[PDB]
């Protein structure tokens, strides 16, 4: 089940969440630490085991981990990530 939630992200503040993975290797990135204390717990949405698909429209699963990191920094502002609850 796919799951769009909107998160705002500050110039001061950052992503507030760690993820890990590897397009490159096989396999998409997914959020595994969660950063407390931040954007990602005032949504409370950020939660452990997210598979990442899709960000501000911009698609990841066609992109490599390092080039995600630039992608997702690109993000100001209003965010826009869609992940799916894995378990």
């Amino acid at each position: 089940p796919i799951r769009k939630v909107l998160l705002l992200k500050e110039d001061h503040e950052g992503l507030g969440i760690s993820i890990t993975g590897g397009k490159e290797h096989g396999v998409p990135i997914l959020i595994s630490e969660i950063h407390p204390g931040q954007p990602a717990d005032r949504c409370g949405g950020l939660h452990v085991g997210d598979a990442i698909l899709a960000v501000n429209g911009v698609n990841l699963r066609d992109t490599k981990h390092k080039e995600a990191v630039t992608i997702l920094s690109q993000q100001r502002g209003e965010i826009e990530f869609e992940v799916v609850y894995v378990a």
